[PDB]
């Protein structure tokens, strides 16, 4: 079970989301991580087969938009990880493993 149940400000400062599993911290990864995450994945199994992802903005986030962007982040890692092909891929677990090292 994944989820982001909170962000922090990092540092040119950024803000990092907190990837956690079964309640308890795996990772922390920011935006431009996931993002291409996301564009490899489309790169190896064509698309129409990942969800939707949180778009680019062009402006700085709001705290509002922070929050809307955890919760969408949160349900496009659970849509992948519960995917047969995605959530198996060496693609997402190498990310998540090593996302995990560096964190750790």
């Amino acid at each position: 079970h994944f989820s982001i149940p909170e962000t922090e400000s990092r540092s040119s400062a950024y803000v990092a989301y907190n990837i956690h599993v079964n309640g308890v911290l795996h990772c922390r990864v920011r935006y431009s991580q996931l993002l291409g995450l996301h564009e490899q994945l489309r790169k190896e199994y064509g698309a129409n087969v990942l969800p939707a992802f949180p778009p680019k903005k062009l402006f700085s986030l709001t705290p509002a938009e922070v929050e809307q962007r955890r919760e969408q982040l949160e349900k496009y890692m659970q849509a992948v990880r519960q995917d047969p092909l995605l959530g198996s891929s060496e693609t997402f677990n190498s990310f998540l493993r090593r996302a995990q090292q560096e964190t750790q």
